[PDB]
């Protein structure tokens, strides 16, 4: 049921400006656009610079329910744990709901995995202490190989991730559901699908193809599972598509 997919997912999105880019005024605009006519997304998705501006913004329009996200180690996922830390600690104290972190996934292709584990156990930590939620972004476009997707995401978990992330949507390729699919199997096969959740990320455009994606998540987990504690969508032009499925514009 498409209509029904397309509705689930609306309410899943963390809603990212269409280029990435962040201005005060693309800011404004996107947290006006995260108040739908058929209900509010779960969350946007902005640099930590513009988290006051937004926490203004939603709460002036009746919406302060909508929750922030934020990046850190953002795009590159660089292997410097302090710059990574020192970045996380300020998404906190600007107010984040939730941070982003990019595992250091050239690190991991080089075969070190222990600074990835270390990276995010780091960032958990201070996160863990203020309530915020900590995400982990892999960048499954750039590992590319089934084997290295599985580490990422088996490294992440064990660090602490309370969600695994397919992509920054900085580099060309983002989720597939074949991505997802192995992401997914992870958080099913370590038995940790109560405490992480998942993120398909970059690229998702279309109604059709988060209909896809909530339908993998329904076959592992079943249909309960995709709460916006355990799911999300990481997108932009998504909810145009969403909302055109439904029958708006």
């Amino acid at each position: 049921d498409l209509k029904a997919s397309s509705l689930r997912a609306l309410k899943l999105m963390h809603l990212a400006t269409a280029n990435g880019d962040d201005t005060d005024e693309k800011v404004i605009a996107l947290c006006h656009q995260a108040k739908t006519p058929v209900g509010t997304t779960d969350a946007i998705f902005i640099y930590p610079r513009f988290i006051p501006i937004a926490r203004k913004t939603l709460k002036e329009q009746g919406t302060p329910e909508i929750r922030i996200w934020t990046s850190t180690n953002f795009p590159h996922g660089n292997d410097d744990i302090d710059i990574a830390l020192a970045e996380t600690r300020a998404a906190i104290a600007y107010g984040a709901d939730g941070v982003a972190v990019v595992f250091p996934y050239r690190a991991l292709m080089a075969g070190n995995e222990q600074v990835g584990f270390d990276l995010v156990k780091a960032c958990k930590e201070a996160c863990a202490a203020a309530n915020v939620l900590l995400s982990v972004i892999i960048e499954t476009g750039e590992l590319k190989d089934e084997a290295l997707i599985r580490k990422a995401s088996e490294i992440s978990i064990k660090a602490g991730a309370d969600h695994i992330v397919t992509s920054t949507g900085k580099v060309a390729v983002g989720a597939t559901p074949e991505s997802a699919r192995i992401m997914m199997e992870v958080i099913r096969d370590m038995g940790v699908e109560k405490t992480v959740g998942f993120i398909p990320a970059g690229g998702v455009r279309t109604a059709e193809e988060a209909q896809k994606y909530l339908a993998i998540a329904d076959e592992l987990f079943g249909a309960d599972w995709a709460d916006a504690r355990h799911y999300a969508f990481g997108a932009s032009s998504l909810l145009a598509s969403l909302l055109k499925a439904l029958g708006y514009g």
